[PDB]
């Protein structure tokens, strides 16, 4: 199918939204994402697709951890500074972080957060699939989320 | 991490809802998923997670093309029904379906249908990780989208 038709039909598939992130010597890193989901509670696991000519990418193979921050309808502003040519340190900024297991940044008022380690990667194009068994997690109550639809932010 | 917390984080994480489909001399296969999400856009692909033990799985490995059928805000009695120990027979009675290109199903009525060859499978213990090549796609204009957060439904 032509690129244009699928990211039109995209724009339609109704999407939580993170800010998935990881721990360096370079400091830290991170971008936002909507091409997450779960995989399987055998252990639990997620998924993460990346791009993998991404600024953010190599920080990530050399890494092995992440941390996915899926954001509250509040976090709307965060969300566009995590997928827009910042330095880090900017981004950063932007908010408060803490760390879980991994030292991969938890961000701090959010809707939920998944530390992970990185345990395979699978290549597909220009995208790799990170596989992420969860080590440890952090989950808010009674806050709404944001979602991504139609090009637009909504709160579920 | 506990799976019984991994659930509960899971529940907090907004998702689409999508009725996933086969085509077989069995007849017609399907089951609901969240757990689908684009991965590039060379070429369009995307990917559907699926329980490899489940009744579904075989169909889809046979065959090797399904429809990704994401669901309007008034298609929520249909989620449910495909996520249910009903014959096939019987869920499929319950909506209108068509073909586009790979003879897999394709639900009537549906916010966006996306059809796709099963390029490759990879294995991630009880689930399989489908990659899928897009082929096809119809999409909707000016409808609403369900969305599945905290064990209930939306409309985004």
């Amino acid at each position: 199918v032509e690129v244009s038709q699928f990211k039109d039909a995209m724009a339609q598939l109704a999407s939580a939204v993170h800010i998935v992130t990881t721990s360096g010597e370079t400091g830290q890193h991170g971008f936002t994402a909507s091409a997450v989901c779960s995989v399987t509670d055998s252990p639990p696991t997620l998924l993460v697709c990346i791009n993998s000519n991404a600024r953010a990418y190599e920080h990530f193979v050399k890494n092995r951890v992440l941390m996915v921050n899926t954001l509250t309808a509040e976090q709307s502003s965060l969300s566009n500074i995590f997928a827009s040519p910042l330095s880090q340190e900017e981004r950063f900024s932007n908010a408060s972080w803490t760390t879980l297991t991994t030292g991969s940044p938890m961000l701090q008022d959010a809707l939920i957060n998944f530390d992970c380690e990185i345990t395979e990667i699978k290549h597909v194009g220009t995208h790799d699939i990170l596989i992420c068994k969860i080590v440890d997690i952090h989950q808010s109550n009674a806050k709404n989320a944001l979602v991504y639809r139609n090009r637009v932010y909504h709160s579920v």
